[PDB]
């Protein structure tokens, strides 16, 4: 199909999704910025895309958490994602799409502006959230890594999608785990899409990057950087660690591993043989240049080594 303006895509209900593109670049993204807003999206797809449960309900990635601001932004674990709701609450109400289809879509162009980043899958016509998320179904940093793994398994994610999924956290700061430093980044290269944040987590801690008694917080390996507990501990459990440690120095596993399972989470709670795959309006992201790496100065005698089957590699 060819758009009313020229551009192209596959089936043409996607054409829709042109001026909703441009619009949230330059309006939502500060001009196509792989910047703390784009960080900020792809939270709330999962914060959205969570609330699923079996056995309590929730709609999955149906657009609840707008929807149903007023109820999610009450829970504990959606401190702060408030302000991500109300910037993107207006773009939902002056275009024609679902706020589910909505937060998965601002994800999945906003994770494209990021060198290193893929295209996640886009399927468009979610309907309309009909009920708010249950309480309780989000993960926290201070939960333990057999509760995480629970809950994420609940919502149909094995231990290792849950790794995969979290290869996000490259690209991630922290405003609320220590208040008096916001902005304080997952990794050394939060603006790219890239294995650092499976190495760093895998250091020896070092210091606490501001104040020393934050819940959910575990002491990093840098001054710039901040260390959530549930990273620290999933770096190391032996559910995960291998899995962990695979990441490292594989682009394209983190590539392949974060689309595909993103698009797994985009659909909890929906069909795709009922949407429209409107996957090629995503940008192509940019790709990696520098390689993967030890931060200046570390050395393997600093990484904490929790794969038994596979030594860390040299870096
Ligand atoms: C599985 C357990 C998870 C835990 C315990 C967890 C925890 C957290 C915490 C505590 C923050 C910092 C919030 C703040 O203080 O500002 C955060 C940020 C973030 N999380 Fe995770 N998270 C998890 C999984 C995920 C998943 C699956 C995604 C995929 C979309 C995701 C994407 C992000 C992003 C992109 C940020 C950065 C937000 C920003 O810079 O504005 N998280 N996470
Ligand atoms: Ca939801
Ligand atoms: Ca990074």
């Amino acid at each position: 199909a060819t758009c009313d303006d020229g551009r192209t895509t596959a089936n043409a209900a996607c054409c829709i999704l042109f001026p909703i593109l441009d619009d949230i670049q330059e309006n939502l993204f500060d001009g196509a910025q792989c910047g703390e807003e784009v960080h900020e999206s792809l939270r709330l797809t999962f914060h959205d895309a969570i609330g699923f449960s079996p056995t309590l309900g929730g709609g999955g990635a149906d657009g609840s958490i707008i929807a149903f601001d007023t109820i999610e932004t009450n829970f504990p674990a959606n401190a702060g994602i408030d302000e991500i709701v109300s910037a993107q609450k207006p773009f939902v109400a002056k275009h024609n799409i679902s706020a589910g289809d909505f937060i998965q879509f601002a994800g999945a162009v906003g994770v494209s502006n990021c060198p290193g980043g893929v295209r996640i899958p886009f399927f468009l016509g979610r309907p309309d959230a009909v009920a708010a998320s249950p309480d309780h179904l989000v993960p926290e940093p201070f939960d333990s890594v057999d509760s995480i793994l629970a809950r994420m398994g609940d919502a149909g994610f094995s231990p290792v999608e849950v790794v995969w999924l979290l290869a996000s956290h490259s690209i991630a700061a922290a405003d609320g785990v220590d208040p008096s430093i916001p902005g304080t980044p997952f990794d050394s290269t939060p603006e790219v899409f890239d294995s650092q944040f499976f190495i760093e987590t895998q250091l020896k801690g070092r210091l606490f990057p501001g104040t020393a008694d934050n819940k959910g917080e575990a002491q990093s390996p840098l001054q710039g950087e901040i260390r959530l507990q549930s990273d620290h501990l999933l770096a190391r459990d032996p559910q995960t660690a291998c899995e962990w440690q695979s990441m490292v120095n594989n682009q394209p596993k983190i590539q392949n591993r974060f689309a595909a399972t993103m698009s797994k989470m985009a659909l909890l709670g929906q069909d795709k043989t009922k949407l429209i795959d409107c996957s090629d309006v995503i940008p192509t992201p940019p790709a990696l240049v520098g390689a993967a790496h030890l931060p200046a100065g570390f050395s393997l005698s600093d990484v904490e080594q929790a794969c038994a089957a596979t030594p860390f590699p040299a870096l």
